[PDB]
This record gives C-alpha cells, structure tokens and sequence, in this order.
C-alpha cells in the first residue's frame, strides 16, 4: 500500500506517522534508499531528515500538501550527512523551521551540509535539553552517543510505538554496519544500547537504509557493534 510521488515513496505506519524514502542515484551503482518520518501532530506536520536531494525533499512537502494538507511546523535532521541533511535549501526556501544537534550544524560546512536554523543540546544521559526543543510536541529527542558519527541523534514518537534510530541502527539481519568512515568504532555499541534505553516501550524501529523492524535491530546492531572494539 506503499504511494510513490516522484521520486519517493510513502509508507503509512500509524494513523499519524509516516516513512518517507528517498534514493541516491549513484553513477553505475543501484538506487540507495534513506528513510525519514513525517509525523501528523494535530493541526500540523513534523519532519524527520530530509532526503538525499533539495529536489527530493521539495517532493516531500509537496506530497505532504497533497496528502495530509496541514501546515509544517518544523524538522529535526538526524547527522550531517547527505542522506539526514542534503535537502536542507528546501525546507528553509520553503519556510520550514529546522532543528540539528549543535555538534551537526557545527560539522555541517565541514561535512557539506547547510547548517540547521536552530541547535539542540543535550544533557550527560542524552536528553535535548528542553528550552533547545521547543513545541516539538510527541518527538522526544535522545542523543545516544557516539556510532555512526559523533553527532549522530534518535527520535522517539510520544503516543506510538515508534522509534526512529536513524543511520545508527541497522536491521536485525544485517552482516555489516553500513557507512563507518566518520565512525566511532569504540563507544558505538554502547550507544546503540542507549538508545534502546531511552525508549524501552517502542516496538516498532524505524532506521535510515532498512524497512522498520522490532526491538532485534538494536541488540543485533550492538552485538555487531561490540566487535568492532
Ligand atoms: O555522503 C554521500 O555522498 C553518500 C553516498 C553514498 C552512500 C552514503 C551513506 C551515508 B551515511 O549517512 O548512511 O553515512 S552518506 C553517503
Ligand atoms: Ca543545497
Ligand atoms: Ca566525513
Ligand atoms: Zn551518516
Ligand atoms: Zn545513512
């Protein structure tokens, strides 16, 4: 029951949660999928990650227009990386407020991406600091440590079952961890197991390249992760 607009393509969740997943098309290679969440809270949407592209994630919107017709509020972006932040330009251009850990707007130039409008901090047990996240409504902002990179940041949705770990947590029958060039090999499987911590209840993980799985995904991504050290 997937619905595909341009280059993307929508999967419905929860009433009011919904994946997007966009594709890098990489010269000779196949198409890479990146997912995000659209999160439907009242009256207004909230955005997890854009898409690889400005491009992709203008198709976002336009499908959230279509689709959902209530403004959007504001998005959180998850590291600065392409796939997290490469549509940055679109949400700003069109009028979307956008929120990063302050450690990723800080690498962003560094990294390629244009920064976030507004930084999130963070507590030593991973909580954003509240005053940095205002309104965000049901999206409770964990960052579990360094993993995939040292800004990387997890997403759960209050009223669901549903956490985001984003390029952090890979599937439960995945054989590699993916994308480590800007990894923290040592503290990486302690923050996969901190996220699963911050939201015990979720059963459903939703993560950047694999379909949503259960609970598995975090304990076979920290038992990968434990060999790496
Ligand atoms: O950066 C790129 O051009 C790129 C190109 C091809 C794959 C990937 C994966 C990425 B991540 O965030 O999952 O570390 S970034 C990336
Ligand atoms: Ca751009
Ligand atoms: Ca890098
Ligand atoms: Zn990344
Ligand atoms: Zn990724």
């Amino acid at each position: 029951g997937d619905q595909r607009f341009g280059d993307l393509v929508f999967r419905q969740l929860a009433p009011n949660v919904w994946q997007h997943t966009s594709y890098l098309d990489m010269p000779g290679f196949g198409a890479v999928a990146s997912n995000g969440l659209i999160v439907r809270d009242g009256g207004r949407v909230l955005v997890v990650d854009t898409a690889w592209t400005d491009d992709q994630t203008a198709q976002i919107l336009n499908w959230i227009k279509q689709e959902i017709n209530l403004p959007v509020a504001l998005a959180v972006v998850t590291h600065a990386h392409q796939d997290k932040m490469g549509g940055m330009d679109a949400l700003h251009a069109a009028g979307i407020a956008t929120y990063a850990n302050a450690l990723s707007n800080q690498l962003a130039p560094q990294e390629g991406m244009v920064a976030a409008q507004h930084s999130l901090t963070f507590a030593a047990n991973g909580w954003v600091e509240p005053a940095t996240a205002p309104n965000f409504g049901p999206l409770k902002v964990f960052y579990p440590g360094p993993g995939h990179t040292s800004d990387n940041i997890t997403v759960g949705i209050d009223g669901t079952d549903i956490a985001f770990g984003g390029c952090l947590i890979k599937d439960s029958k995945a054989k590699s961890l993916g994308n480590l060039g800007d990894a923290d090999t040592e503290h990486y499987a302690a923050s996969a197991r901190a996220f699963g911590a911050a939201f015990p209840k979720a059963s459903m993980i939703v993560m950047s390249h694999s379909a949503p799985d259960s609970r598995a995904a975090i304990t076979h991504t920290a038992r990968m992760a434990d060999k790496l050290r």
